[PDB]
RNA sequence: AAAAUGACA
RNA sequence: CCAUAGGUUAAUGAGGCGAACCGGGGGAACUGAAACAUCUAAGUACCCCGAGGAAAAGAAAUCAACCGAGAUUCCCCCAG
RNA sequence: UUUUGUAUAAUGGGUCAGCGACUUAUAUUCUGUAGCAAGGUUAACCGAAUAGGGGAGCCGAAGGGAAACCGAGUCUUAACUGGGCGUUAAGUUGCAGGGUAUAGACCCGAAACCCGGUGAUCUAGCCAUGGGCAGGUUGAAGGUUGGGUAACACUAACUGGAGGACCGAACCGACUAAUGUUGAAAAAUUAGCGGAUGACUUGUGGCUGGGGGUGAAAGGCCAAUCAAACCGGGAGAUAGCUGGUUCUCCCCGAAAGCUAUUUAGGUAGCGCCUCGUGAAUUCAUCUCCGGGGGUAGAGCACUGUUUCGGCAAGGGGGUCAUC
RNA sequence: GUUUAUUAAAAACACAGCACUGUGCAAACACGAAAGUGGACGUAUACGGUGUGACGCCUGCCCGGUGCCGGGAGGUUAAUUGAUGGGGUUAGCGCAAGCGAAGCUCUUGAUCGAAGCCCCGGUAAACGGCGGCCGUAACUAUAACGGUCCUAAGGUAGCGA
RNA sequence: UUGAGCCUUGAUGUGUAGGAUAGGUGGGAGGCUUUGAAGUGUGGACGCCAGUCUGCAUGGAGCCGACCUUGAAAUACCACCCUUUAAUGUUUGAUGUUCUAACGUUGACCCGUAAUCCGGGUUGCGGACAGUGUCUGGUGGGUAGUUUGACUGGGGCGGUCUCCUCCUAAAGAGUAACGGAGGAGCACGAAGGUUGGCUAAUCCUGGUCGGACAUCAGGAGGUUAGUGCAAUGGCAUAAGCCAGCUUGACUGCGAGCGUGACGGCGCGAGCAGGUGCGAAAGCAGGUCAUAGUGAUCCGGUGGUUCUGAAUGGAAGGGCCAUC
RNA sequence: CGCGGGGUUGAGCAGCCUGGUAGCUCGUCGGGCUCAUAACCCGAAGAUCGUCGGUCAAAUCCGGCCCCCGCAACCA
């Protein structure tokens, strides 16, 4: 009884093609409930989040929150100001209190003035004597000095342009949170965070009540916090009570049963078609009712929209012994040194996984490798046979006003990958972009579809020193494993930057571990062999967490 | 663990 | 001994019949809809119970419209 | 009579005489006639009552708009120089008539549905009771006495009298043929045929009732009637379907087409007929004038097809670098 | 032995025998608005239903469809229950405007909620089903044999114009 | 045995730096401490792991406030506790086991009674189940009511049913067959409106890769080109091709006509209010035209006090737009 | 001929599924293992997707031509 924070009733949704990404989803939520939303890229999870937060009311059905609840919505790709700084971007969040202090000091100026002393005050200041109290505008200074510690935000002077990818998400998380809301709706909240930040956030989420609906492709992240699982497969809402391991078997069972029913329906249709095509045998019935039943049996069902399979990677020029060695590399920004005295040499035909904290120079390394930057010391020495192909860390380089096919190919009926040409339509189709899904504008694309398309567009240079900067951005399990199996077959060299060590556990052959002081160390092997190295030359240190919290 | 066959003189 | 159930005994009443009309309990289908299932035929035919010279109803928890009328029953309009 | 069409070998009629089919309330529209006339007229009812009262009410004299509302105007519209509907031409009540509506609705005619009752004296099954089956055969189990065994088993003679057993009359049936089909008979006669101690047959009396009975099962039987008995009622069910429709004279006089249709043999609007009113040199023939055609015919520049020339691509079988 | 009384007496019906299935007794089942009767003054060696039809030798493979039996985890799931949001009215604050307490009403429908169905097994003397194309051996006549596709399984014994 | 709620008792709340696990206001202040210390073992939950709460060991008379070096201060009552939970009460819900008193008894005995019916009385056995009533989901040819189109060179099977183009079609319009051939159930915020500008297919000669055919140059050419999609009629003033600015793909009307049996469908100058393009004259109420479709009823969503059943409101209607 | 289905490597089959992407098992050819052959291992080849033709795009759509495989020919 009681409770019942949020409700959805027969909430359909129709997209321009014709299909219903959501149809007949009727369910309710309760205080202090954690829901994890699963599905595939295209299942409608982000649209459901937008509806639940109330951004869009173009539904059929009802979607009601209980009155007097604060809703914090974290979207797929939060948009900030490339002009702002961290200080003036975070300061926006607590807006009713900065103006409260400013106006209170101005009223402290104007109150001693004998002009309308009993008119300009009783009507105006009184509306602020509690805006400074309920929100507590006096102690925002210590509030920020404390809340900065937990996230370990970038420096206040830092600019958004100078900010790195993970720190940007950190800032956005602080901005969203500071409102102290009840409903917390997040769409993939841990896109760029490392082990420390992800563990901290998934402890804080579990502690924090008020109901949290989280989109996540990460089994380990979901297991800690989720008390309920929403499936959201093909326009249906399947609620599961349990953990990921128990739900995965039920999902597989459902798929197997649906395939069996499909086969049975096929066989029935063959059997009835034979009778329909038989003769007449005299002046007898032929059964108009039976004909109507057979005609009704010809219905349609949705195949799983993207059971995407192994991607395409076209290798290019043959590559020799020199694989762009690096000697005495040192990098800094003003006085902030990222890397000092780094020297290594990648072998031939290897995959090199790069690991480290947020804003430790990982993207900077690719920047100076691709010629965008320069080294403050030493030199990187390219091999003359080396072809470069580096994937940008951010999806935000496409133009949202163009079609998928036009964006990838360039408006050419035949483009070329590497040296051989092959048709552009086939080249895109190799990335599971069928002819129907060809026509959607790249601004109308899910996160995973956008990532796949951007990867497909950039990988057409036909190079052989693939500098992947987090290709595992918004990839599902099957989408991830397709590329994970395609990469192991790459002839050329692959340098991969990522935060999820489980993906790298299957593909990495060389390791670049970042550390403090700007220390970057090379290693040859996989992560189990790295653990073997640590255990052979060990050190007793496991006291990672402290749980700073936010409020006093 | 698997292991079939070889015209007459 | 309880006491009830019960069995003889007396006087008083009703049993059945009859044409129509009347009140009550049940209650069709053919037909029309140019087929038909909601609907109409129709609370009609028919069955059953009960009286009376008539029977039922009947003295506002009724209408009306800020003006008012005064139980019930039947006839002519309202009005197809 | 029905038809495109009948001497038709298409229907109906043996003949006379009698009977037999467009009617009757009410309502509405039009026509003729009669009375009053911007008015006309009453209903129920009262009444020594076809009179006289009764004007409740109905129609008409004003329309427009969905409505408020306005008013010889109104609606539309922000508004019409507009545009739709109206003003400017008399109605109402009887009588007679032609239509339409609700009633059986011009008359005769179904197979069928529903309701209440009468039927198991014929026939289905079953229940209680008591009769019938001439005559002649065959030899089961069993038993006794002998043989055989340690005992059995087995065996021989005698005896015995079983059976949906055998042949065959009464009795019960009904396989073949002939006769008879306005019969002797609304299922029989004649010569043959099956069962004939049994799951038999028969007398008397009971029980099962109509969407129900009973059925050694055929949709068989339930009073000569059964894929739902008979009698009465709803009931003059419905019939876009056949048949029939009664005295006389004068005038005019068609259609078998289009569109639509659960529609093709029905119906509805229009085209074709008749009666009445009002109107224009209204309409028809002919001569002259102003028109636009793309048919018949003709033709091959075009779309195609068709031969014969002289040119000429270009090409194919061999001969070739037989790259 | 029985049957279409009145055009069909039969290969049809019945039958003894066989099998499956239900039924623990106030039995299943049938006639009955019900009381109550038959079953039966019987009691699983009994009674009802269905198929086959003495006797002899036998009765092969398939649980995919459709029925039946068992399971209860999960999905869906009625009546009841009426939390919530929206709307109407208005005592008042205003006296232009608008807001709107308590009550009363219209609507919306949170939670709870069984059997069935989905799902998991069995069952064929339960209703039923029981394959294609191509090559191959001293006359190329045919295939003991092989290749491949599909099925729930590919017709066995015995018969066969 | 338990889910859930409620009320009271306890406990828990470690950013940095003051002192070191500290949630908020307190109200203000030293009082707590002696139902026997700060101190001496450790009980145990937890921890961010320094320890702070707490069972028991003798004695049993102790800490801080205040100063504040940080934003804030001193666990030294009680308050809705604001947070986790830990309990005992406590209401409700479920799942169970036990009982007797409703109820069942087609178990035994007794009486009415000379009665295997019925009733009553004792006694067992079940027992809040079973059973019945109302509501409700499933199943339900066991039973009942009906439907199952038309054209058609007889019916059935086959084909077809609405719209557009050509021919049949007889030089106005219309005109049939199960006659001869093809299409449609759309698209376009530009492919629409103006203002500027431009004009094709094919063939030849020359020329880098490059040829039979890509781009370039100049000659013949003269619409054999093109139209957003079938065919016919059109198109150079282009209705074809290329750009700018654009929203007339406007609102209310509409002289007068074409075509339909009707429902309806089509063309339309001009008038009023605003609008775009152009220097203006002017053009623009969709697309070169002809297919791209569905009446009424019922209901949904916006606007409008037109109406609002005693009155004021409201529900519900009406009208306009639309599904 | 009235109505349906089919045609893909040397054999049997997918892929026609709403067009951008020609595959499978056996078999042919060349090596290897073995005294030698089968089996087994390794490596290759080839298909105008029946045909005439008409969608940016087909094996995939549609019309036709060719051949093959089934079905129906009822009431008198
Ligand atoms: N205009 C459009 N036309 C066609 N498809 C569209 C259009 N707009 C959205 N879609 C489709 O609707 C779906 C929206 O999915 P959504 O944005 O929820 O992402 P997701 O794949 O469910 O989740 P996530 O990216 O967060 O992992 C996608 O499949 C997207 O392609
Ligand atoms: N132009 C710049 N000016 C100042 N600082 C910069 C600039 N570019 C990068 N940095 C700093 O360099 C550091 C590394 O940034 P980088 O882009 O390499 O991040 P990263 O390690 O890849 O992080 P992430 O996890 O977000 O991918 C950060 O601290 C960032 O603020
Ligand atoms: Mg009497
Ligand atoms: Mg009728
Ligand atoms: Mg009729
Ligand atoms: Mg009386
Ligand atoms: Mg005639
Ligand atoms: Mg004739
Ligand atoms: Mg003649
Ligand atoms: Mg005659
Ligand atoms: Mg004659
Ligand atoms: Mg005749
Ligand atoms: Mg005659
Ligand atoms: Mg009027
Ligand atoms: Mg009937
Ligand atoms: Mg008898
Ligand atoms: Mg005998
Ligand atoms: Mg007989
Ligand atoms: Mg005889
Ligand atoms: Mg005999
Ligand atoms: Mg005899
Ligand atoms: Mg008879
Ligand atoms: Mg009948
Ligand atoms: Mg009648
Ligand atoms: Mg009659
Ligand atoms: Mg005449
Ligand atoms: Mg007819
Ligand atoms: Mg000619
Ligand atoms: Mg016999
Ligand atoms: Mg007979
Ligand atoms: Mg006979
Ligand atoms: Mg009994
Ligand atoms: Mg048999
Ligand atoms: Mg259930
Ligand atoms: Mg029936
Ligand atoms: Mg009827
Ligand atoms: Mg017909
Ligand atoms: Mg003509
Ligand atoms: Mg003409
Ligand atoms: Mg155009
Ligand atoms: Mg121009
Ligand atoms: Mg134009
Ligand atoms: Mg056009
Ligand atoms: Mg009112
Ligand atoms: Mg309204
Ligand atoms: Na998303
Ligand atoms: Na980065």
């Amino acid at each position: 009884m009681a409770q019942f924070v949020y409700t959805m009733h027969r909430v359909g949704k129709v997209v321009p093609p014709k299909r219903h990404i959501l149809k007949n989803i009727s369910l309710s939520f309760f205080p202090g409930a954690k829901i994890g939303v699963l599905g595939l890229n295209g299942a409608g999870k982000s649209t459901l989040l937008r509806i639940m937060a109330g951004i869009d009311k173009d539904i059929e059905g009802e979607a009601r929150p209980q009155p007097d609840i604060k809703i914090g919505y974290l979207p797929q790709e939060p948009q900030l100001n490339p002009e702002h700084t961290v200080r003036e971007s975070i300061e926006e969040a607590v807006s009713e209190v900065v103006n409260a202090l400013k106006r209170l000091d101005e009223v402290y100026a104007l109150y001693a003035d004998p002009d309308a002393d009993f008119d300009k005050l009783a009507a105006e200041q009184g509306r602020l004597e509690e805006i400074i109290q309920a929100h507590d505008g006096h102690n925002l200074n210590v509030q920020l000095e404390r809340a900065a510690d937990a996230l370990r935000l970038p420096d206040w002077d830092a600019k958004i342009a100078n900010l790195s990818g993970g720190e940007r998400r950190r800032v956005a998380l602080c901005r969203l949170l500071l409102e102290k809301p009840d409903m917390l709706l997040l769409d993939q909240p841990t896109n760029h965070l490392d082990a420390e930040s992800v563990a901290w956030l998934e402890r804080f989420l579990h502690d924090f009540e008020g109901t949290v609906v989280a989109i996540t492709h990460d089994r380990y992240f979901l297991d800690n916090v989720a008390g309920w699982i929403l499936e959201l497969d093909r326009g249906e809402g399947i609620p599961w009570e349990g953990n990921y391991s128990s739900w995965l078997e039920q999902k597989d069972q459902r798929l197997a049963q649906e395939a069996s029913q499909e086969a049975a329906r096929r066989k029935s249709i063959e059997k009835e078609l034979e009778w329909v095509r038989q003769g007449t045998k005299g002046r007898q019935s032929k059964g108009k009712a039976r004909l109507a039943r057979f005609e009704e049996l010809n219905s349609t069902e949705y195949q799983k929209r993207n059971e995407t399979n192994e991607l395409f990677i076209p290798p290019g020029p043959r590559l020799g012994d020199k694989v762009l060695e690096v000697s005495n590399l040192r990098k800094s920004y003003g006085d902030r040194l990222l890397i000092d005295s780094l020297s290594f040499s990648i072998p031939k035909g290897a995959i090199v996984g790069i690991i480290g904290p947020n804003g430790a120079g990982k993207s900077t390394l690719f920047r100076m490798i691709s010629g965008q930057e320069q080294p403050d010391s030493g030199t990187i020495t390219l091999g003359e046979t080396v072809k470069l192909a580096s994937v940008d860390q951010f999806r935000d380089s496409m133009d949202n006003s163009k079609t998928v096919w036009e964006e990838v190919s360039g408006g050419l009926d035949i483009m070329k990958i590497g040296n051989t040409e092959m048709p552009s339509r086939a080249y895109v189709g190799r990335f599971n972009f069928k002819g129907v899904d060809q026509g959607k504008r790249v601004g109308e694309l899910s996160g995973g579809e956008r990532g796949r398309l951007h990867l497909a567009k950039l990988l057409q240079v036909g190079g052989n020193m693939l500098l992947l900067d987090q290709p595992t951005n918004d990839l599902d399990i099957e989408t991830l494993r397709a590329l994970e199996n395609a990469l192991l077959e790459f002839p050329g060299c692959a340098m991969v930057i990522s935060h999820d060590r489980w993906f790298l556990d299957r593909i990495a052959t060389h390791i670049l571990d970042y550390q403090d002081e700007g220390k970057v160390e090379f290693f040859e092997g996989n992560f189990t062999e790295y653990e073997e190295y640590k255990k052979r030359t060990l050190g007793a240190d496991a006291l990672e967490p402290k749980r700073i919290k936010y409020k006093r």
